[PDB]
């Protein structure tokens, strides 16, 4: 459909999101890119921010546990262009009970067209581009002509 | 133990939301009951809360619509206690893409155990309950203790 | 699509469905409301039944495991007018092997739009609703007039 | 979990089933072994059935149309032992509203290890089969023991 | 769509998977049909693969374990042609985190209308079947005739 | 479980792939990147590929179709470590029948950990990344020893 323009700040609002097995690898992530990261704004779900807040001092704003919520707290801060970058690790490995709530996650962060990291690979080549920490333009839906067309 | 309780005010914050298909049951049941929706507060997602708002003249919050994020938002307001009742009615006979977010949107009504119409007929037998238009209490999962729990 | 009507008799066949860590859950629910349950007639799968009837003295026609195939008895039943209400407390946070079945049984509670819950508040509303204990007419497709489109 | 036995009758109790873009295959398939079908009991989801019947002028039990139900009606038919063979051409090509009712089917037909043919290759050798017209016996999981364990 | 064919050959490539509840069920299956399936050519995920191998002593190619990309594999040489049976007996009464690659794997055997059996009555009816150790002509979907309509 | 690293050579084989509604987006974004993939080697779905050969005259290993098997084909390159990087621009709005196929794609890539991309934001990104075009170590998982527990 129509697609518009937004322009991710030079400061990015980061949303890490980890699943139990998954934690420890954002974790050594994390303490890896610390000083990038202190730059930047971050967010995260209950259990995932607390244990990274604990571990490196850094100010995370903690968002309900996933179970509870927090993924769809995500989702909508997403859809509401309030968060620019998404990290999260899945576990692509065990039977998750929230599994819809993940796929609504990763569905959300695919058609809002913000830059998502399911493994470290992806996160690494992230982080380390060259305008992570510029502003960015991106195409994203139209939603004012897209509602426009739907109230016709 | 793990759950503790909450309170419904007498006046409830209702989500509306419908499938294309499910829209004009959704218009004909608020209809007929307008008098009563009107001393309460309601939310909806965008399409179905413009189309409402413009019919009936009543003051309705429009969030995003559904396979933009829409659900997600309602999924976390009702998270965060902010919604007291949901009607969703979704369309059983038609594959929608943001089948996940549907799924998740119930999932978190079902959790934080919340009155949850999916069609007509369990509509019409919640809103007409005595105590619909009273303070009542419910049983929610203690966050706090689960969350202190994760953290062990 | 095209409706009719059918008539849910004073006296409820009653449905009831809960997940293993929903059990307790919903017998505390059919003792609390006993009295009331008491004077419809009760459905249920093959443990939930047997624990009910064992522990309230009440006479439950109980169907196969949810797993072994109860959730398809109980979803045949409705599609023919034999269920009027379903009681379902699956688990919002464990993955069950028969998702697909559980996921069935909602899909076609919602199309032959019989009064339904899958949380205790809803459950509380509906049966205090006045009329659970009249004869109630519901708007259902008319699957004759469906079916001869299907074979114009 | 234990294990006791089922015995699958000569005259085979059979549920035909097809979505839309493959209900002309089935009918095909149908016609080309109409002797032979005709020496079993046939059922069938609400479309499929009166399509099969017209056509073929066999007699055939129909159930509900799948989206409103037929699904698992055949679903409890089978976990009630009165289906013998499952035929369902589903629609690996398009999705469907009733998605979860034709994997709660297929999930039922595994569990109680009756024969089933999801494309015609598979429909073929199955008819084909010696034990097709004859009484067979198949293990299936012993219900009792689950149900008194669970208790 | 537009159809063609395809003819299995008499010596058939044979996939054989199952879920760790199933293996059990699986291996009783392999070693009762020995004598037969030791005139076809085997393959399997991994952890099924030599499983059967270290106790038949059969040659099977094996392939990466499911969760790891076997399934994957499979569906892959089953588009390629290069499987003509497939023996799957997944656990219908235990969610596994690959569910998605299970649905995938069923999905294109339907698709390339293979003979495929999920549970062990169905793989008896087909290993018994006459025609199951000669050339059979099966109906595939025309790959070329399709993409070209796509371009 | 037991990890091991693995060597993304710096010509890397690339995996592009797209959904009908994604085609031209992918299209353009590989036209604007061309010199950059000149030096790489590029795979992808049947439909895709040849569009893109065509318009660019860059050469393309095309698979089958995603329909008809090319997900899977895709997948199973990868678990074989003969892809290096996914380029999935796969359609949130859209409900697709190779859903499952779609899923355990993207579930294998995040398995074997290589850097993926599901929208233009994240494929911009993951392009001009330094490493892209220099030998990277990934962190995998380590087979032989998966499988040797699983023999045990």
């Amino acid at each position: 459909m129509e697609l518009t323009t937004r322009t991710l700040p030079a400061r990015k609002h980061i949303a890490l999101v980890a699943h139990d097995h998954c934690k420890q690898m954002l974790m050594s992530w994390v303490e890896r890119h610390q000083p990038l990261l202190e730059q930047h704004v971050l967010y995260a779900t209950g259990t995932t921010g607390n244990l990274i807040s604990r571990a490196t001092g850094m100010n995370v704003n903690a968002m309900l546990s996933g179970p509870m919520g927090g993924d769809q707290q995500v989702g909508a801060l997403i859809s509401e262009g309030k968060i620019d970058v998404l990290i999260f690790f899945w576990d692509p490995l065990n039977a998750v009970p929230q599994d819809p709530d993940v796929k609504a996650l990763l569905r959300l962060a695919t058609v809002w067209n913000i830059p998502v990291a399911t493994n470290v690979a992806t996160a690494d080549f992230i982080i380390q581009s060259p305008h992570f920490n510029d502003a960015v333009d991106i195409l994203i839906p139209d939603y004012q002509r897209y509602l426009a067309d739907r109230l016709k």
